């Protein structure tokens, strides 16, 4: 629920850094930042917050066969459906560590 902007000051932002200077619950101030490219999207041409983690709105996730998440997830109609996504379009090998491409 936020409301950073009530005890912050001097806020700006660059590219997709937030940066405020806030109240400490007993008395300084401290000067932050924020990345918002991890919480904040484009959706056709508007920004949105990103929905939460999709833990929350599926269940039974598993790897069906060698690279495919497979889950039933919740629809904005709050029914559950089958839905799969190959999980070999993004995640790498890079030198023996998984990553996201
Ligand atoms: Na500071
Ligand atoms: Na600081």
């Amino acid at each position: 629920l936020g409301k950073f902007s009530q005890t912050c000051y001097n806020s700006a932002i660059q590219g997709s850094v937030l940066t405020s200077t806030c109240e400490r619950t007993n008395g300084g101030y401290n000067t932050s930042s924020i990345d918002l490219n991890s919480v904040i999207e484009n959706v056709d041409g508007s920004l949105k917050w990103q929905p939460s983690n999709f833990i929350e709105t599926c269940r039974n996730t598993q790897l069906a066969g060698s690279s495919e998440l497979a889950a039933e997830c919740k629809t904005r109609a709050q029914q559950f459906v089958s839905t799969k996504i190959n999980l070999d379009d993004h995640i790498a090998n890079i030198d023996g560590t998984l990553k996201y491409e």
